[PDB]
């Protein structure tokens, strides 16, 4: 419990001015592509062969295997500055503006703004417009360009309300079988989004549109970790005021899904980041 | 150094028998699976994005890459049964028969036959017949059973020669830019089956046929491993003979090509696994 992870509306501007800097270093060195990729490779991992769970989404593992994927981020972010965290988008309350556009997380200055329609809604402002940054597609080739389209689909015009991440908080349970996009009474697949969906996570990833529409792809926009520090914070709130409750499945779900199972494509697993504060960071709520 | 990997002629029935069950095993409990994945995944990794190296095949750490992945399978293998190592194919001494398809290594009690030609050349024959082992495809779902037809296609009729292999440990360096394909008097491009190909390991993938025709779902077939294990070997072999000579490129590649860069999926780097015998293991010849 040393390293922080603060709210990027509280953000200081110099800090800011790092994050994107730090996120361009990375880019530069070839470092992120290994990001998006591992994410690509995740879901062509299915648990098991066949079944509409992967290694890292729509299943138990979703939550610890981002957990451990931006643990593995944030330590490549200090091997560059040691002053920089990973930041968490508090999309709950950005839900609560006329138009949540505005946020001060499109800024010119951070993550740059929505799409321009009139270029098939390529970002054309900020650090990471196009020309600036470079995506790639699931062949892993050059793709021309990040996209953004805020809240363009029926099914996701708004942002999740700070009802809903409430409301998620109250389920007692971390999963239930049968491990997938059917659980119910579920904290995980509720905050994944597949009850009564899209809610929460998939509702972001939904509302953002672009590469963030797609999940294999999503990482290709740096909002995609800042989105999952959020979604990384509230699960961390859930395991305080639930402290008894522990992951599930203990044993018998699907290789890949259980406690001391590998999660694919790494050997780390999900007992290995239940506790967050010996990562080595804390969010800064708890502060 | 003290896990020995055998030539596969040189196994007795209890040693393959005991390697086939412990394969099976790694394929019942989700592991094996873990491994078609990651050669996948390192397929799909393009060393720089658009061009045509990538993490495992077709550049300098087409060596390194490979042996990372046989140790950790081994090591697979020794948790489920500690007196279990990966065997090598010696390709090249098959070579020499007048019909390579009834080396002892297509048993029906090791890695099965060649496809059924009735069948559409799946295999029907051993441990990993259709009905007892099942693949997946690219995108990672059931594909149906595994295939193999050798020696099937006008490119690669034969399998590679001693002196196919002679020749190739001859060459001074490891590797030459630009670091691919096109490469020239390298070792690697050489071994990797690339100059004047398909010859040598290329050549193997693709006399094979079936799934091992095809780089990324190739892992599907058993056989991958055995064949990957004699590709290790000569590098070894090369190693020895050239004492003198070291990994290339040493720093100004590709990133993911470089002696100290780490090889994805992994954080392992070339120079990592550049001494086999520091790995814990050797091959019986040495
Ligand atoms: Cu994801
Ligand atoms: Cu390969």
């Amino acid at each position: 419990k040393y390293r922080v992870r603060k709210n990027v509306l509280h953000l200081t501007d110099t800090e800011k001015r790092d994050f994107v800097r730090t996120v361009l270093i990375l880019k530069e060195k070839g470092i992120y592509d290994r990001y998006i990729a591992w994410h690509g490779a995740a879901g062509k991992f299915h648990t098991p062969p066949g079944s509409d769970r992967n290694a890292a989404h729509m299943s138990s593992a979703f939550l610890p295997w981002h957990r451990e994927y931006l643990l593995r981020f944030e330590r490549d972010l200090q091997s560059i500055n040691p002053e920089v965290t990973l930041p968490y988008w508090e999309w709950e309350t950005d839900a609560q503006m006329q138009d949540p556009s505005q946020s001060q997380i499109w800024s010119a200055d951070f993550m740059g703004g929505n799409g321009n329609p009139i270029k098939d809604f390529i970002v054309d402002t900020g650090p990471f417009a196009a020309g600036r940054w470079t995506t790639i597609d699931e062949q892993g080739n050059p793709s021309g360009g990040l996209k953004r389209n805020f809240g363009a689909t029926k099914e996701a015009p708004t942002l999740p309300t700070r009802d809903d991440v409430l409301n998620a908080l109250k389920i007692t349970q971390y999963d239930t079988p049968p491990w997938d996009m059917t659980s119910q009474n579920s904290f995980r697949n509720q905050l994944e989004g597949f009850i009564n969906g899209p809610q929460l996570h998939d509702r972001v990833h939904r509302w953002v549109g672009g590469q963030m529409g797609v999940v294999p792809t999503a990482p290709n926009d740096p909002v995609f970790f800042l989105h999952h520090a959020n979604v990384d914070r509230i699960w961390a709130v859930w395991q305080i005021i639930h402290r008894n409750q522990n992951y599930q499945p203990m044993k018998n779900g699907p290789f890949g899904q259980n406690f001391r199972d590998p999660m694919y494509p790494w050997n780390t697993t999900p007992e290995d980041v239940m506790n967050h504060r010996k990562l080595g960071y804390v969010y800064d709520i708890e502060l």
